[PDB]
DNA sequence: CGCGAGTCGCG
DNA sequence: CGCGAGTCGCG
């Protein structure tokens, strides 16, 4: 499983769903060649160039962090979503960055026991950290690149 | 993920690179988003949609599974795989070999400008067919997939 | 990872 | 004018 990339004073902590898809089977988050995370954050303006999975630690230099809401074991059901939410919230309470972005609607709905959640900014918070639900970048996410960039861009803008 | 081969097979489905969880359980086409099982059922090679765990059962339908080869590949690697592959097909020499990928066949078999469908090249008596990969990452629509496999199934009568 | 694309750059 | 190119971007 991939290691967290967290610290204090972060502007955003990007939270992935499952601990992997090989976008973790290299030790680097979002390493599967078909994952648009890196491209999206560059284009959304969180970074100045498209980092490479190998350069994941460099995210800190942009005051960005990466984590996942599940940590052990294809499927991925409520069982593990709520449990992960718990460990997750603790981490966010620890480093409490400006915003947490969950890369998945239904995953946030589950992991955080919310329902009928809509894309974007949530009202719920973890201490002062804001909670944002953004569409996952995976190549298996039928979301178009444009909708993706537009969604992340908004978060980036909002944090000014 | 281990081969599922034997003699007298009608078709040996050849995947490309079981990297995207397809072999993440030891089973073939194991990722929940892969349409292999659904496509072969709907194309008529089997009578029900098998589950990855039931892969060995393919033999009961005179079908076999194999592959060409830490997330992507190399030209050397594909030609190399073609070689080991052809040997296997020469061994069990089934009725037809279906390569699940255009560019993969073009490479692994050093062909170029290949079009979908039946190829003229053969391995002994085995026919060679290039069909669109079923992965959930393959932008091919389910219908085009079913129609493509169906043709192979029909042709083998 | 596998797919489409062949219009575009060149002598 | 005809020819060759398929790597490149995308979900």
């Amino acid at each position: 499983m991939v290691e967290d990339i967290l610290a204090p004073g972060l502007r955003v902590v990007f939270c992935g769903i499952n601990p992997g898809l090989s976008s973790a089977g290299t030790g680097f988050p979002f390493a599967h060649p078909a994952n648009r995370f890196w491209k999206v954050i560059y284009q959304a303006g969180f970074t100045d160039r498209q980092l490479k999975p190998q350069e994941a630690q460099h995210l800190l230099d942009y005051r960005c962090g990466v984590t996942k809401l599940v940590d052990r074991p294809n499927e991925v059901s409520k069982q593990e979503l709520h449990a992960g939410g718990r460990k997750l919230i603790e981490k966010i309470e620890d480093y409490q960055p400006q915003a947490l972005a969950i890369l998945g609607k239904q995953a946030y709905e589950q992991g955080f026991s919310q329902r009928g959640a809509q894309w974007g900014k949530q009202t719920l918070t973890i201490g002062s950290t804001q909670i944002w639900v953004l569409p996952n970048p995976s190549g298996l996410s039928r979301v178009s690149l444009e909708k993706l960039v537009e969604a992340y861009r908004e978060l980036d803008q909002a944090l000014v």
